This record gives structure tokens, C-alpha cells and sequence, in this order.
């Protein structure tokens, strides 16, 4: 068995080497975690989709353990087919379309400040990592008033491991703000998703208060530190890209098109941030592997998203790509809740910051950007930028 992870390479723009050689040979491996527990990683496009797709593979794995207990994520059917039919009573498509223009004025709020700040100035701190929480409190109906100290709950839930109790305090805290915002969205209800979710709860069905606030937990922590670190990871590769960054500059037409080839190829780890399956009864893949019963298997991908069988030149970035049948946001039951509301932020972010920065360059060499080494997700320490 090989390590995993593999190592972190140099460079923020490349992938572990270890993913290509793994696919394009072997394609199936043996894996062995650090702490000793042996798996199997899958790295074609068709059988991280299977993994992700096919009946046998299981997700079922203090405040913060009740919530992951509770969280879609962690579910299978039928509890997971429950529930998700459940929020997608109040989490719509339509729900998610009508709010881009409000995600438009928040991208440009953020920039208004952004460019009052001395520069060269960090792209994380200032613009990032702020936004998503924005976006996030704006759909569920967080008001104004309670943004500050929100953004403070959220951003300590994204230390370390080094911070269990920073996290654990956060989270209790956001587990007695939505109850508190319950009673106020009960009495006044607004154009949110947590004044829906408590009109369905007090009807007939069988939502309950506790599962309005686990699933509004959820969505902050799938989505915060995803797109966050997205946003920044983009820019740097656009940037890494000029010839295909030139393409967008006047053409806010194309961003919809960059904005998946940008997610197919910048990916938020190895597995794009899904914890490995587990089988509950053997599976043959495309190759002819039989996976065994009981396997802890992990899904690459990070590798799937440019398999030479389903992307052309899929090693390079080509932000025109029309054929992106990209796996960023997984497939199967479990398909990102957020696809459509990520989509959404990451074009509204883009072509705000390329129509209000056109000159937006790197203020250090690329070389000395760094991926932090204590998240959970492949993202920058900061980004410092002028323009
Ligand atoms: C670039 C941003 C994002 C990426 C790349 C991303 C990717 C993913 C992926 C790959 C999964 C599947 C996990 C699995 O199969 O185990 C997932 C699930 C989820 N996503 Fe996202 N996501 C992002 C943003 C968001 C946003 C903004 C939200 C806000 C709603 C969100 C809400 C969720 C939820 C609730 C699930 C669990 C769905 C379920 O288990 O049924 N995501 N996402
Ligand atoms: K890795
Ligand atoms: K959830």
C-alpha cells in the first residue's frame, strides 16, 4: 500500500503527481492511512462516479458530534432521503436563482471595502473568506444586526484541531442562535430559507426545530470553507493561466463556463472533500476490480476530473470547455446541496473582481504562496494582490 495523503507538492497550482501515474497505470490502489487503517483509492471519472453513485457505498461513519450525527452528509437512505426531501421543500432551484442579484450587491460590498484597504492588500481575509458567510446568512436569514458577531462564530469554526474547544464553543453558540432565530422568524417570516423551513415544520410533516437548526449548521459548514478557499485557488490559477484569464476579460458572457472548468480543475483535495465510502457488499468497477466488502475506498476526484477518457487535454486549464462533466460536486444521492448557489457565488465573485480589477496581479512571487497545513481543505494562507 501507498502513504496517503501523498505529499503536498511545491507549488499551490499542481497536483500530487502520485494521481496521474495512479490513473493513467494501475488506476486501482491499495492506500494505508497514518494512522495504519488500509483502504482503496478509485481515480477514473467512472468509478469515482460509481463510488459515488452506486447503492453499496455507505457515508454512516459534544455539540459538534451530535450536528455531524444529524448532518445530511453523514446520512444513507432512507434517513438521508428523508431529510433531503425535506429541505428541498424550502431549498429550491428557484429559491437559489432569485438570489443572485443580492449575491451580486454582497460580492460588490466586499469589493467597495476591499479597495479602501492599503496594498497590496489579502484576497482571504478581506474578501474570501467573508463573502460565503454573507451569502450563507443571506439565504437563511440571518439579519444585519447579528452579521458581526456570526462571522465571528464562523470563522473560529474553521481553526485547527489545534482549536477543538474555539470550535466546540462556536458551535454551541450557533446552536442557541438558531434557536433564538426560530422564535423571531416564527413571529415575523421573511424571504428566507429558515422562515420556510419553520412554516413546513408547524404544518404536517415531521420537521422538527432541532433538524431547522442542524441542517442550517450544515449548509454554513459545506459551504464557508469550500467556496472560500475556491475563490482565492481560482484567482491564482487564472492568473497562472494568462492566455486563458485573456479570454474572460471583457466577456462576462464566458465566466458561467470558466467558473466549471475552474472547479474541474481546481480541486478541494484529493477527494474533493468527501470522506471516503465505505462498501457494504463487494463491487466490481469498470476495470474489473472487485472492491471487498467493509473497504474504506476514496473517491480521487481530483484525478477523475481530468481523465484523458472523458476531458480532452484534461492536465491543462481551458476555461472554454464546453464537455465538463465534472465531479466537483460528487454525484449520486449526496450531489452537492450547494451546486447551483456555489455556481452562482464563484461567477458573481469572479467577474466582480475582473470587471472592478482588470490589472489584479500576484503582490509576491507565485513560488511563495502556501497551502495552509492544517486544513481540512486545500486553501491559501493569504493572497496578497494589488491592481
Ligand atoms: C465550491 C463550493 C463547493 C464545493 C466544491 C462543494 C462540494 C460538495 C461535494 C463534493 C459534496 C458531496 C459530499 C459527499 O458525497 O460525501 C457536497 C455536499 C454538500 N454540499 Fe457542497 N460544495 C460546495 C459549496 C456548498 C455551498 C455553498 C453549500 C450551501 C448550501 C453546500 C451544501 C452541501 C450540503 C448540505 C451537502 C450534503 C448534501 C447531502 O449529503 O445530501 N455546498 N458538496
Ligand atoms: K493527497
Ligand atoms: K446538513
Amino acid at each position: 500500500p501507498i502513504a496517503f495523503p501523498f505529499p503536498d507538492p511545491p507549488s499551490v497550482c499542481e497536483l500530487p503527481p502520485e494521481l496521474a501515474e495512479i490513473r493513467d497505470g494501475q488506476s486501482v490502489v491499495e492506500v494505508k492511512f497514518p494512522d495504519g487503517i488500509s483502504g482503496w483509492m478509485v481515480t477514473k471519472h467512472a468509478d469515482v462516479r460509481k463510488v459515488l453513485v452506486d447503492s453499496r457505498f455507505s457515508s454512516k461513519v459534544t455539540e459538534t458530534g451530535k450536528l455531524m450525527n444529524e448532518s445530511l452528509v453523514g446520512m444513507d437512505a432512507p434517513e438521508h432521503t428523508r431529510l433531503r426531501k425535506l429541505v428541498t421543500k424550502a431549498f429550491t432551484a428557484r429559491r437559489v436563482e432569485t438570489l443572485r442579484p443580492r449575491i451580486t450587491e454582497l460580492v460588490g460590498q466586499l469589493l467597495d471595502e476591499l479597495e479602501t484597504l492599503p496594498r497590496p492588500v489579502d484576497l482571504v481575509k478581506n474578501f474570501s473568506v467573508p463573502l460565503p458567510v454573507r451569502v450563507i446568512c443571506e439565504l437563511l436569514g440571518v439579519p444585519a444586526g447579528d452579521q458581526d458577531t456570526f462571522h465571528a462564530w464562523s470563522n473560529a469554526l474553521l481553526g485547527d484541531w489545534q482549536q477543538v474547544v474555539e470550535k466546540e464553543a462556536a458551535t454551541v453558540s450557533l446552536v442557541n442562535y438558531f434557536g433564538e432565530l426560530i422564535a423571531v422568524k416564527r413571529e415575523n417570516p421573511a424571504d428566507d430559507l429558515i422562515s420556510e423551513l419553520i412554516a413546513i415544520s408547524d404544518g404536517d410533516s415531521t420537521l422538527t426545530e432541532r433538524e431547522i437548526i442542524a441542517l442550517s449548521i450544515g449548509i454554513l459548514s459545506a459551504g464557508h470553507e469550500t467556496t472560500a478557499n475556491q475563490i482565492s485557488m481560482f484567482l491564482v490559477t487564472l492568473l497562472h493561466n494568462p492566455e486563458e484569464l485573456d479570454k474572460l476579460r471583457d466577456n462576462r458572457e464566458a465566466i458561467p463556463k470558466a467558473v466549471d472548468e475552474l472547479l474541474r480543475f481546481v480541486p478541494l483535495t484529493t477527494t474533493g472533500g468527501i470522506i471516503p465510502r465505505l462498501t457494504t457488499a463487494e463491487v466490481e468497477l469498470s476495470g474489473g476490480q472487485v472492491l471487498p466488502a467493509g473497504a474504506v475506498v476514496l473517491p480521487a476526484v481530483a484525478t477523475a476530473n481530468r481523465d484523458p477518457e472523458v476531458f480532452e487535454d484534461g492536465e491543462r486549464l481551458n476555461v472554454t470547455r464546453e464537455n465538463n462533466p465534472h465531479l466537483a460536486f460528487g454525484a449520486g444521492i449526496h450531489h452537492c446541496l450547494g451546486a447551483q448557489l456555489a455556481r452562482i457565488e464563484l461567477q458573481e465573485a469572479l467577474g466582480a473582481i475582473l470587471d472592478r480589477m482588470p490589472q489584479v496581479r500576484l503582490a509576491v512571487p507565485e513560488s511563495e504562496l502556501r497551502l495552509k497545513s492544517a486544513s481540512i481543505i486545500r486553501g491559501l494562507e493569504s493572497l496578497p494582490i494589488t491592481w
